């Protein structure tokens, strides 16, 4: 879609020239990994497809209708002969303004278990090193063109706090995510939990994100594993539970 993992990516993006509404940029081919050989390039900006390099030309580029006043995003991506690319956050970097000190972006964390999760970020500058720190204790230093690490030695259900940080770039800030892990021996609850009132009224319509051996949910009770709402006629602040074969999850996040 926007990018894959295998796919290897360029390195050393370097902004050469600032002109007025134009830029000079250059970067370094990808190191061979095997396989998804590299074809061509794709210089972005800010989200939009400006040049095409091709893989037998020099690697530099001068991209027209670049806005000196504007800060903005460029980005390269290596596309391979069936049209697979890397993602822009391993080659990127951010000019305008005063941006040389803004630091990681979009920190998320995915793939969660009961002791562990992949995290992922933007770097502001995708040369730089950056230092994984989970609850202010620094597990990781991740090399550049790197954007995903997976976190260990976590303990079930329990929350973490992981910022992500790029160390300072020798010639040759950052933003944080709140998770939590999941249990050990029993079910998970619900997330995404909101409320509103129903078509008619006296009902109000609670949702919630499935969990995706779940039996199905109580908030009165909804036995299928995919429900991910129920309504309920008043006459006739909570929290969901998931229900699992033989017990029930611990109460979700209160709205």
């Amino acid at each position: 879609p926007l990018g894959s993992d295998n796919v290897p990516a360029p390195k050393h993006l370097t902004l050469e020239r600032q002109l007025n509404k134009s830029v000079l940029i250059g970067w370094s081919p990808p190191e061979p990994v095997g396989y998804n050989l590299i074809d061509s390039y794709h210089v972005y900006v800010d989200g939009v497809l400006k040049v095409t390099v091709k893989a037998n030309e020099r690697t530099r580029a001068l991209i027209e209708g670049v806005d000196s006043t504007r800060p903005h995003r460029i980005s390269v991506r290596s596309v391979t002969q069936n049209r697979q690319t890397s993602r822009d956050a391993a080659c990127t970097m951010i000019i305008g303004r005063d941006t040389a000190h803004l630091g990681p972006s979009a920190v998320r964390a995915s793939h969660i278990t009961c002791s562990s999760a992949v995290i992922s970020w933007l770097p502001a500058n995708s040369n730089h090193q950056h230092v994984v720190c989970v609850n202010n204790v620094e597990v990781r230093t991740v090399k550049p063109g790197m954007y995903r690490h997976t976190i260990t030695g976590l303990a079930p259900s329990t929350q973490y706090r992981v910022t992500v940080r790029a160390k300072h770039l020798r010639a040759v800030p950052g933003a944080y995510a709140d998770f939590r892990t999941l249990t050990k021996g029993l079910p998970d609850p619900p997330q995404e939990i909101q409320l509103e009132a129903g078509p008619q009224d006296g009902t109000i319509l609670v949702t919630w994100q499935p969990v995706n051996p779940v039996t199905g949910y109580a908030v009165t009770d909804i036995n299928s594993p995919t429900g991910d709402h129920a309504l309920i006629d008043i006459g006739k602040a909570v929290t969901i539970r998931t229900k699992s074969r033989d017990s029930q999850s611990a109460d979700s996040a209160p709205i």
